[PDB]
């Protein structure tokens, strides 16, 4: 988190991760369109010649303060086909919570498994353990006839009873349930004072 004492805001970074075309943009856009205009920034896309980043922030009005501070959530993803692994490494810098979005189609199951391993390795390369940070998994595209059962999704992707949410992102099914779950894990960590605290005088 980035705790800005001037604004009295705790800024938490939630990264949506998963294979290309699995539904990350759709999650972010659905959330963005169902967030109060007065609470949110612009929806921002940063494009290079190849890879892109999509993100926005918002300050939910329902949330109480944590020891005098409000919590602002920043949602980040690298959407679409990824050309540089470095892009997925960079998106994880400063992460506070992760949503892994799995594409439930059988044809994408190997891509899901590769992306989940890539997430664990890229986190570890920057000193994060996926087992020690707020993390939820979304089984997206439940509407498609080639979507594998939750049982098969879990056998392939979830061996630690990670909180799991079924989603159909374009219609919003499961989208807020997923976000609420990871946000609650992040907030619980903040309230208990868990994690490593660094004091900067910049
Ligand atoms: N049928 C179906 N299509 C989906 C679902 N979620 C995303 N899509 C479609 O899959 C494509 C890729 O989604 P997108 O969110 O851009 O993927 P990203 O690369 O992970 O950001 C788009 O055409 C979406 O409309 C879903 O739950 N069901």
């Amino acid at each position: 988190s980035f705790i800005n004492y001037s604004s009295r805001e705790i800024n938490c970074k939630i990264v949506y991760y998963g294979p290309g075309l699995c539904g990350k943009t759709t999650n972010l856009q659905y959330i963005y369109n169902k967030t109060a205009a007065e609470t949110k920034g612009k929806l921002i896309s940063l494009s290079t010649e190849t890879d892109r980043t999509l993100f926005f922030d918002f300050l939910p009005l329902s949330l109480g303060e944590i020891r005098g501070f409000k919590t602002r959530f920043h949602l980040y993803t690298v959407p679409g086909q990824v050309f540089y692994d470095a892009s997925r490494k960079l998106i994880l810098k400063g992460v506070d919570g992760v949503v892994f979005v799995a594409d439930s189609q059988i044809e994408r199951m190997e891509a899901n498994m590769e992306s989940l391993e890539n997430l664990r390795i890229n986190l570890a390369e920057q000193g994060y353990d996926l087992n020690k940070i707020p993390y939820v998994i979304q089984y997206n595209k439940r509407d498609l006839p080639n979507a594998v059962t939750v049982e098969e999704m879990r056998k392939a992707l979830n061996h630690r009873n990670i909180p799991e949410y079924q989603a159909v992102a374009p219609t919003g099914v499961g989208v807020f349930d997923t976000l609420k779950a990871v946000a609650k894990l992040v907030l619980t960590e903040l309230k208990k004072g868990g994690g490593s605290h660094h004091h900067h005088h910049h």
